[PDB]
């Protein structure tokens, strides 16, 4: 919805995500799905430079998909990883929404 929610939930610092310990967070609130982005503010951020308004972009570089899938209720995870092209969308230059993964929708 904005910046600073976009980097709390899909921005990460390390490759091993502590899947049970994020998840249960109320920004997560145990969903199915969250895919992090392994990179620094700045590099995601410059994706959206010269961006139209609310459109997405697909970047054609690619970065560590730390993902983490829900296998037991109420909240319990498995953490899986790939790497690959991502869909951001994009408000004023700056991402606020994960779009997709490979391609945008
Ligand atoms: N909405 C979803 C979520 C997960 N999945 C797939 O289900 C598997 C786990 O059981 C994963 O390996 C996913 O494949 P995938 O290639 O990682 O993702 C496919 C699509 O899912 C969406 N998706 C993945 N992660 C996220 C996320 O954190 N947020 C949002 N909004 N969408 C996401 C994108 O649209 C992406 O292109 C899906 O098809 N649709």
């Amino acid at each position: 919805q904005d910046w600073d929610t976009f980097q709390k939930k899909h921005l990460t610092d390390t490759k091993k995500v502590k899947c049970d310990v994020e998840m249960k967070k109320a920004l997560f609130d145990c969903k199915k799905t969250n895919t992090f982005i392994f990179a620094r503010p700045p590099r995601v951020q410059a994706l959206c430079k010269n961006i139209k308004n609310n459109t997405n972009v697909l970047s054609r570089d690619v970065f560590y998909l730390p993902q983490c899938n829900r296998k037991k209720l109420p909240c319990h995870y498995r953490l899986d990883g790939s790497t690959n092209t991502i869909c951001l969308t994009c408000m004023k230059e700056l991402p606020i929404h994960f779009a997709g993964v490979g391609k945008c929708p």
